[PDB]
């Protein structure tokens, strides 16, 4: 059971309720790299950029292969580090490495010296059966002997999205965090990231629509980038609702959402509006135990009412991009996918 | 000393800091009627309909001759009532009667069996020198004998607005009530109530602009009608800002102002805005000893920064109507005015 303490008081408050301590890498991109070491060389299976930032468990994060925003440059630094780690720790077969990118800096989060859960997706995505390869390495056949020595970068994007069991446990706050709660995953294949993401999103049973009213209620950190999300939604045809401070931020930028009351503020409030079906999209971000506790009503309603919702700004942007794609437009077989690989 | 108490709490509260008790006619139109009685008959000098509701002292209320909203049927009752009083009281000379109209019902405020401060305005409006006649009547010369027996109804609108000394006493809260504080008055003459109001407004040294951003912050009782007012403002090309509760009501009507913070909510706040000359108009209504003391900065700032502001919704509608008029478009002389009277 992890925790992200924000302040001193927070700390106590934690222990009370409650040991390692790690500085939390706020606003960093999380990445996973799957690889194979045969003692002689390292084979990079895949570099997957997560959509949800570090702090949202990698198992609960949607992710993309190839990276959708990371510079090749910083990806090179990761590949090198993966390499140094592989040789140093004497890996023989699969490994997984998790990093956090912040301010153009690579930070190591952990090393899993075995097959990680990302293995099948990377394999489907790249056409290389890494578990068969790594198993051959284990039994003694080298990467070189098997002919699997060069990293494969596919010509299309593969996006992985997860499914959470929150609807099975209503009393739980359907919020993402450092601890993994998802039961499964799906894969979206597209020409662009928007396209992959849209397939991934639909595949994951998302109720997201291409029109309607969107409710925006974001935390302080999010106040800046929210403006841009709000316009993208505007550009797409949605109308907007916003709670107090979010409305303020949007107002100051020129966006004037319809103001909506928090449960405490009066009626009608969000709960009522959600209950009524006024929304087709909800973007709600939060930060701080207490802040989280209050906003619980939103997610709870959103889930109960089947309204698609994002709890991270990164996810919101990803959702916004997919609005530009059409998941039903084109289909492709795995055989065809793999045949496109040069 | 008069004040309106709203609840049990409030009443002691008063008595504390502090005798007749009278029920307060809320959301009522105040009316003034000047009249002459000689024992034989009653001449109606004029029926004036206040812009500001009962609760804002007549003396500080803007007014209209002829009535701009009241039905003929209701004036008829007041006319009826006045006569009854005159004879009843044995009025010989001038008299004044104040009424309040609630739900199509006429309530009697007071009777002043003497010359009222409205006499000169009525005289000027109607061409009938009420003071001369009444004196004559007082000395023994009947209306009949004077040949002043019919109620004159002007072909033009006559609006009286007042001037308040707030600017000379900064420490004071520039807000209207049951006690009179104005020192003078002005008159506006027009083809329409709007044109008349517009002249009276300009006459009163108002800083009202025909463009800019308006700030709307209104009470509960007003939250409903404010929509129409907001619409007018928008139709006129103003941009709107609203405090929370007001913003909620508008938005719920399709009207999304720019949300703004009270002083206690954040920076920038209203005071700041005002201070920055961000507004050209402010509509601020309040109810309650506290809601009032809490809004004080709005009015003080507004007065101090020379921004035109109205403290009644009625006053705000009038201001709006006047936006459709040109005070400097047409001029007329008292002589012509009177010449127009048949
Ligand atoms: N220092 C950190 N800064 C930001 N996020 C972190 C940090 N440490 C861990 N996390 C978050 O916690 C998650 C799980 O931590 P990790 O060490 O990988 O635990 P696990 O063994 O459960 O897989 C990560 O996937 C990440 O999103
Ligand atoms: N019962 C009432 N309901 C509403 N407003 C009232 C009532 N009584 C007085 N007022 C308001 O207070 C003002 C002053 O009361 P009034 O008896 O006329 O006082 P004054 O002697 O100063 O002229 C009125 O002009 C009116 O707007
Ligand atoms: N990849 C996690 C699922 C995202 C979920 N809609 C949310 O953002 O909370
Ligand atoms: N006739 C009263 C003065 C009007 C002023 N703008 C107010 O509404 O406070
Ligand atoms: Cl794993
Ligand atoms: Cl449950
Ligand atoms: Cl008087
Ligand atoms: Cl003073
Ligand atoms: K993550
Ligand atoms: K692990
Ligand atoms: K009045
Ligand atoms: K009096
Ligand atoms: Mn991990
Ligand atoms: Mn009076």
């Amino acid at each position: 059971a992890m925790e992200i303490v924000y302040d001193e008081a927070d700390l106590r408050r934690y222990f009370q309720t409650a040991v390692l301590l790690d500085h939390f890498l706020d606003d960093a991109v999380e990445v996973d790299v799957d690889a194979i070491c045969d003692g002689e060389m390292v084979l990079i299976g895949g570099i997957m950029e997560h959509i949800e930032q570090a702090g949202v468990h990698s198992g609960d994060s949607a992710c993309s292969l190839p990276a959708y925003t990371l510079s090749q440059e910083i990806q090179d630094v990761m590949r090198q580090q993966v390499q140094k780690l592989a040789f140093e720790l004497q890996v023989r077969g699969l490994m997984n490495v998790q990093f956090a990118v912040k301010n153009n800096e690579v930070y190591l989060i952990e090393v899993n010296p075995r097959a990680a859960r990302t293995v099948p997706f990377v394999s489907k995505a790249t056409g290389v059966p890494l578990a068969k390869v790594a198993a051959r390495v284990m039994a003694g056949k080298s990467l070189a002997e098997q002919g699997v020595t060069k990293e494969v970068i596919p010509p299309y994007y593969s996006v992985k999205e997860v499914v959470l069991p929150f609807n099975k446990f209503p009393g739980v706050d359907p919020l993402l965090g450092p601890e993994m709660r998802s039961t499964g995953e799906v894969m979206g294949v597209g020409r662009t990231f928007a396209e992959a993401f849209a397939k991934a999103q639909l595949g994951s049973n998302s109720t997201m629509k291409k029109h309607g009213r969107a409710l925006l209620s974001v935390r302080e950190g999010d106040k800046e980038r929210v403006v841009d999300l709000a316009a993208k939604l505007l550009k797409q045809g949605f109308e907007l609702d916003a709670t107090h401070g979010t409305a303020i931020v949007l107002g100051e930028a020129g966006i004037n959402p319809r103001l909506v009351n928090k449960v405490h503020e009066g009626r009608p409030h969000i709960q009522d509006r959600i209950k009524n079906g006024e929304y087709t999209y909800i973007i709600n971000t939060t930060s701080g135990r207490r802040a989280i506790e209050d906003s619980r009503v939103i997610r709870r309603s959103a889930l109960q009412y089947k309204v698609h919702y994002d709890t991270t700004l990164n996810g919101g942007f990803a959702t916004a991009m997919a609005l530009n794609a059409d998941a039903t437009e084109k289909v492709i077989s795995v055989q065809e996918m793999h045949a496109q690989i040069k």
